[PDB]
Parts: structure tokens; C-alpha cells; sequence
């Protein structure tokens, strides 16, 4: 009986095996827009992904993670509000079972309908283990996808999910570029806060750009495709594997951008 996205164990329930989902720095969160204030102090971020080795896609019952080769600094993220570097180990997506719903932190309460998450740790802690038990060990880039047109650097992790529709499966995924996925501007919130899923440790420095990417229907329709189950288990889709917004507490949320 663990966590998951149903009923029965689901976000209103993870404070139960895991008390921090109560905490002081608990993520997502919505973002009001007219609140957060511009820091003319934070720096542009520096997304440099072009050394970047993907290696596989996994399937872990709550999402799928493209997974990079993290024991090198190849694809890093610096500047903004961090301080040092943070090597990119994997990235992932949340998404709902209407276009209406999907993404983990909101903007003056609008949902989109899918977040992607780009995960780095603070190589001054040596490995992802180390990193999560920090307050600064990672950083993760949040980008929203609304439906729209297709976005064509998206379509190559599409069209392999059929091969690891159920929990556990992996598949090769070399010579991904995760450049495709970003927006045109940079422009962000951050702000301090925690994994979204268990064991939701508040050590993520959050940086969540302003401009979603534009995802077409059809592409969005094959992750509803994936499976939360395993093989030869009855079949329930992995669809809103998102977690609600929580309360900001003694939190300010920065913005880049005038
Ligand atoms: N959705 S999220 O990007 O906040 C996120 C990123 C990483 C993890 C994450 C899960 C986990 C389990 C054991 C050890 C380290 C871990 N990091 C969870 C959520
Ligand atoms: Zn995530």
C-alpha cells in the first residue's frame, strides 16, 4: 500500500509515511504573478546543454525519467540564483487526464496541462544521494507545456513510450538533445521549496520559466497511453501523477523579469 495518484493513496495522504509533506518548504506552489517580486540582483540562468549524453528512458510507476550521464559536468545549469554547478541527471513530466489539469505549480491559479522537470544536484555534494539531503542540493528547471501546436523536439520521447508502457520498463535513449525542449526566453520565478513527490526533502532551489512550450494534443494523448501499473497488472493509466499546490508559509517568490 504505497504512494501514488489514486484515491487512496494519493497526495492527501503521503504526510502519513512521510510527516515533511507538512513542512515549511513544500513544493509545488502557486505562483501569483502580481506578488512575486522582481530582484534585479538574480542573474541570467546559464543552461548549458550541449555536452549533454541522455542514456535511457525508464518507466518508475509515477512517471518516466530520461535519464543523463551525471558523473561529469556535460549538461549544467548555473547562474541565476544558484550558487555553483548542477549537473542534469534526469528529466521528467507531470501531466493530467484533460488538457485542463496536469502541471504542479500554477500561475495566478491556472493549471497547464503538463509541467516537465529538469533535475540537477549541486556537484559540490558529490553525488544525487549527498545532494538531496541539502537545502541547496538541487535545482530543478520547471517549464509548463500547454496544448497547441506539436513541439517537434518532444516527438522522439513520444514515439518511444509504447516500449516502456508499464512500471519497471527502461529502453535505450541515447543522443537526446534536451535543448528541444526549452522555450525561447529564460525569463523565471524561483523560489525555495521541496521534490514533489516522496520523500518530498526540501532540498530543491525551484526556477520555473514564464514561458510554456506548446505541445500538440496528439502528443500529449500518448503519455496518457503510459501505465502505472506493471506488466500483467490491470491496467490503469498513468494520468494526473501531479501533486497540488501547497501553501507558500514564510516564502517569497522571486521573478527574474521586470
Ligand atoms: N518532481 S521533482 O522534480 O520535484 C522530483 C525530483 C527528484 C525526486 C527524487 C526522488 C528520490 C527518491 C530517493 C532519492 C532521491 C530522490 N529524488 C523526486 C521528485
Ligand atoms: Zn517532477
Amino acid at each position: 500500500h504505497h504512494w501514488g495518484y489514486g484515491k487512496h493513496n494519493g497526495p492527501e495522504h503521503w504526510h502519513k509515511d512521510f510527516p515533511i509533506a507538512k513542512g515549511e518548504r513544500q513544493s509545488p506552489v502557486d505562483i501569483d504573478t502580481h506578488t512575486a517580486k522582481y530582484d534585479p540582483s538574480l542573474k541570467p540562468l546559464s543552461v548549458s546543454y550541449d555536452q549533454a549524453t541522455s542514456l535511457r528512458i525508464l518507466n518508475n510507476g509515477h512517471a518516466f525519467n530520461v535519464e543523463f550521464d551525471d558523473s561529469q559536468d556535460k549538461a549544467v545549469l548555473k547562474g541565476g540564483p544558484l550558487d555553483g554547478t548542477y549537473r542534469l541527471i534526469q528529466f521528467h513530466f507531470h501531466w493530467g487526464s484533460l488538457d485542463g489539469q496536469g502541471s504542479e505549480h500554477t500561475v495566478d491559479k491556472k493549471k497547464y496541462a503538463a509541467e516537465l522537470h529538469l533535475v540537477h544536484w549541486n556537484t559540490k555534494y558529490g553525488d544525487f544521494g549527498k545532494a538531496v539531503q541539502q537545502p541547496d542540493g538541487l535545482a530543478v528547471l520547471g517549464i509548463f507545456l500547454k496544448v497547441g501546436s506539436a513541439k517537434p523536439g518532444l516527438q522522439k520521447v513520444v514515439d518511444v513510450l509504447d516500449s516502456i508502457k508499464t512500471k519497471g520498463k527502461s529502453a535505450d535513449f541515447t543522443n537526446f538533445d534536451p535543448r528541444g525542449l526549452l522555450p525561447e526566453s529564460l525569463d523565471y520565478w524561483t523560489y525555495p521549496g521541496s521534490l514533489t513527490t516522496p520523500p518530498l526533502l526540501e532540498c530543491v532551489t525551484w526556477i520555473v520559466l514564464k514561458e510554456p512550450i506548446s505541445v500538440s494534443s496528439e502528443q500529449v494523448l500518448k503519455f496518457r497511453k503510459l501505465n502505472f501499473n506493471g506488466e500483467g497488472e490491470p491496467e490503469e493509466l498513468m494520468v494526473d501523477n501531479w501533486r497540488p499546490a501547497q501553501p507558500l508559509k514564510n516564502r517569497q517568490i522571486k521573478a527574474s523579469f521586470k
